[PDB]
């Protein structure tokens, strides 16, 4: 008994705040993030791409310290302000819109002050100023956006890279390169079984920012032989920069196990919601809110021409405001641009007729699966799954249309039913709209989709932030762990392949949030206050002043 309370009271602490001032941070963090010598870095220089769009916009920390390094220089300073500006402008409402552009206008485009690029043609100028406006349209600074950018990434680029700022970055480059084990996290009670090993909870020592580790177990790796099914669900959760699908952080190895160290996701499952939260389901607003997200994740995976299949509710997660995240993707897969896949694979009732029959498909199966949670959302029940046999259900699916209970609102209907249509290539999302079809259906009446992918849309449910959403620990099964098993050279060469180590931009925006970043990269400020004596015990000339009142009355 005592053991379960105990990890949960744990938890709790480490998610609540941790141990008082150091925020979950280790009592000598300072020493773990120590900088390296400026010689240990200059490997890495050699290696870093001197690619503006790579430093300087995608890596948070480069974009940190080049905005840092603008602001030392006034007509870079003010260069940036604007970019900062438009990107405001670009998300401002309509019935604002015009009052914050105007101001904007005024300030960095204004004929009377100093000018704001070297070489602006003054047509760009005025024909920029009387469309604004008639009908100020979201791209309508895109032409001098384009052209600042164009002036930054030359000369006051070339000049960064080649000041001190740079320096600096490589160093924290150097950080991020550093070997990741066992040592560089503290653990946690576990949160669910995995299909390779259990998933528990974890914090970064060095900063005490939560993850969630996900741990696959070397040995159920070479018995099932799914080696490329682990490497798979890495290279994709690295590549994905999704607000829908969890980030991955870290890629290590231990003794037994590969680890992928991913977004925290607080609220649990969707599994769990819906079957173990009193009644039975959700209502409307709520299933649509979800799907309505999940949606946009889809999109985001396609976007990038992968294909998920594996949409259900084992596989969405809710973050501490309530928010979802798509996750474990072992079964996703690349679609290369004007081809089509073969593959029977999948969670038997949510896999769609096409795969079951084994045919050629391309996003179709998601769109699907949406539908089949969707439905499952509302109704409390999955549309095809009391226990029933496998084959049974694959031809429930096949033949037969789904039934609705009266939960389902006029349009509620009309969309599930849109998507569980068994057709494929007249399927909706498949159509030749892609997601823009799903998201035009009119049950998405008083949502607007902009400002959802966002996050700024405030999810319908809050979750109890004092609350563990997900079974006791004793509460949870464990595989036979077979022996008669023994890893071999060859499995080494893919342990190498798997554990990347730290993933850069997730790594360096932990870095930022958990403060660490401000605190230790700022130099300058301790110890410069000009000592009281010289070097040879002297005062200065003239002595301080305060000294003086330190060795008399
Ligand atoms: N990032 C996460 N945050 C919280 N719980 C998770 C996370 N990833 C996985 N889990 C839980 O562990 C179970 C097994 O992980 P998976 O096999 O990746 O779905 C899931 O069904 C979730 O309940």
């Amino acid at each position: 008994e005592l053991e379960n309370i105990v990890a949960n009271t744990v938890l709790l602490k480490a998610r609540e705040g941790g141990g008082g001032n150091r925020k979950g941070k280790s009592k000598k963090w300072r020493q773990m993030l120590q900088f390296p010598h400026i010689s240990q870095c200059e490997e890495l220089r050699l290696s870093l791409e001197r690619d503006y769009h790579s430093l300087c916009e995608r890596q948070p920390i480069g974009r940190l310290l080049f905005r840092e390094f603008c602001a030392t220089r006034p007509e870079l300073s003010r260069c940036v302000a604007f970019l900062d500006g438009v990107a405001e402008y670009e998300v401002t409402p309509d019935d604002k819109r015009k009052a914050c552009g105007r101001q904007l206008t005024q300030n960095f485009l204004s004929h009377t002050g100093p000018d704001l690029i070297p070489e602006v043609p003054r047509q760009l100028v005025t024909n920029c100023t009387q469309r604004l406006e008639q009908g100020p349209c979201k791209d309508l600074f895109q032409e001098l956006t384009r052209l600042t950018h164009e002036y930054l990434s030359v000369a006051p680029f070339a000049d960064y890279l080649d000041s001190i700022y740079f320096n600096r970055f490589l160093q924290w480059k150097w950080l991020e390169r550093q070997p990741v084990t066992k040592n560089t996290f503290r653990q946690y009670r576990v949160l669910g079984k995995g299909g390779f090993g259990e998933v528990c909870a974890c914090q970064v020592r060095a900063t005490g920012k939560m993850y969630a580790c996900k741990k696959l177990e070397k040995k159920r790796i070479k018995k099932r032989k799914g080696e490329a099914m682990a490497l798979n669900e890495k290279q994709i959760l690295e590549k994905v920069n999704s607000r829908f699908v969890v980030s991955l952080a870290y890629a290590y190895e231990t003794k037994d196990a590969l680890c992928l160290v991913l977004t925290l996701m607080n609220g649990g499952d969707l599994k769990f919601h819906i079957y173990h939260m009193g009644q039975a389901g959700f209502p409307e607003a709520r299933a649509v809110f979800y799907a309505a997200e999940i949606c946009c994740g889809l999109e985001d995976l396609h976007r990038e021409r992968i294909v998920y299949r594996d949409l259900k509710p084992e596989n969405i997660l809710l973050d501490d405001h309530g928010h979802i995240r798509i996750s474990d993707l072992g079964l996703a897969v690349h679609v290369p641009e004007g081809q089509t896949i073969k593959g029977r694979v999948g969670t038997v009732g949510y896999m769609a007729p096409e795969v079951v029959k084994n045919e050629r498909y391309t996003f179709s199966p998601d769109w699907w699966a949406l539908g089949c949670l969707l439905y499952e959302m509302i109704a409390g029940q999955s549309p095809f799954q009391k226990k029933i046999k496998r084959e049974e259900v694959e031809r429930l699916v096949k033949e037969v249309p789904e039934e609705y209970s009266e939960r389902f609102s006029p349009q509620a209907r009309s969309l599930c039913s849109q998507l569980l249509c068994k057709d494929p290539a007249e399927r909706l999302g498949c159509r030749g709209g892609s997601a823009r079809e799903v998201k035009e259906h009119p049950l998405f009446k008083k949502l607007n989709f902009k400002r959802l992918g966002a996050g700024m849309l405030e999810p319908p449910f809050k979750p109890d932030p004092q609350a563990i959403y997900c079974k006791d620990v004793l509460d949870i099964e464990q595989f036979s762990t077979v022996k008669g098993v023994e890893l071999e050279p060859t499995d080494q060469d893919f342990y190498q392949k798997f554990a990347t180590g730290s993933v850069p931009i997730p790594w360096q925006n932990e870095m930022v949030e958990t403060e660490c970043f401000q605190e230790l990269n700022v130099f300058g400020l301790d110890g410069s206050v000009p000592p009281d004596l010289d070097w040879k015990g002297q005062p200065p000339a003239p002595p301080k002043k305060g000294l003086l009142q330190r060795l008399f009355s």
